[PDB]
């Protein structure tokens, strides 16, 4: 008998310590809203912060290193 | 701490929007780490940001307005 209040909306389980529940409760009291509502906003906010700009950041380290060559020297290679 | 790494974390259900599960996947995959870790930091990060009122609060009652704090243990039974 799953009426599903939300359409096309999934659900996930969250594991948090009891001490955390107390923290959320305090936030819920002041906001007078359910945790689920707070959690949803937390994620949405997280994604927004994660994805917003990329100009500030710069490409990692990439060059391949170890390049090939003629490999024909020796002789007086040293001290030269 | 008397004990840690124990199992007794409260379970909480989070409702998202399908397409959200995918968004998280990209972050979880790209970063190559457990989602639970991503969520944990998500909430914690939210709590930290929503903690600008930290004016050194410390009620004498130590929070007692909600839940008197009672549980049946001591004796009881939990297999042995």
């Amino acid at each position: 008998m799953n009426s599903l209040a939300g359409i096309d909306m999934g659900r996930i389980l969250l594991d948090l310590s009891n001490e955390v529940i107390k923290q959320l409760d305090d936030l819920e009291v002041q906001r007078n809203l359910p945790r689920a509502d707070l959690l949803r906003e937390a994620v949405d906010q997280y994604l927004i912060n994660q994805s917003q700009t990329a100009r500030t950041s710069v490409p990692g380290i990439w060059q391949g290193c170890e390049e090939d060559g003629v490999e024909y020297q020796r002789k007086l290679r040293e001290e030269w």
